[PDB]
């Protein structure tokens, strides 16, 4: 364990878990067990979150600022959404490449800590496989 001034990196994460509500559905063993799961980190311009065709193995959250998905007709992210949970929702792999247009600071979610959450949450994995539909289609496929 580097850095341990006074828990300055869990603090900020408390607050970044704070800005996400769909991490507040979770209990307060399942939100500080969460928390200690999950870990913040920031991707610059060009970083690519996600990758189509790999196997999403983690979650990621907008805390500041926005990103562009790679494609013909992507969209852009803004902060307080969340992406790659439809693999980690089903298994799928990534339905899209994801790219960080600028610096942007996300979170990271363990696969396990999302089943794991998920099932503290009935609400959250519904809410998941609500963005995942609408994410994998919900236009096409229908
Ligand atoms: N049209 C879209 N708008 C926002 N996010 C998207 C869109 N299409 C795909 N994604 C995200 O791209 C991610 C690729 O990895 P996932 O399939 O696990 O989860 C996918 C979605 O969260």
């Amino acid at each position: 364990g580097s850095q341990e001034v006074r828990r300055g990196d869990f603090v900020r994460n408390w607050q970044l878990v704070a800005a996400v509500p769909l991490f507040q559905k979770l209990g307060p063993a399942v939100l500080v067990e969460i928390v200690r799961a999950l870990r913040a980190r920031t991707v610059p311009a060009g970083a690519v979150i996600c990758r189509i065709g790999e196997p999403g193995d983690r979650m990621f959250f907008v805390v500041e600022g926005s990103v562009s998905v790679a494609t013909p007709n992507p969209v852009e992210l803004g902060p307080g959404a969340f992406f790659g949970e439809m693999a980690l929702i089903s298994g799928e792999p990534r339905s899209a490449t994801v790219s960080a247009a600028t610096t942007v600071s996300l979170l990271s979610l363990h696969s396990a800590d999302f089943q794991m959450l998920c099932s503290s949450s009935p609400e959250i994995a519904e809410i998941f496989r609500k963005t995942a539909l609408e994410r994998r289609g919900a236009a096409a496929s229908a």
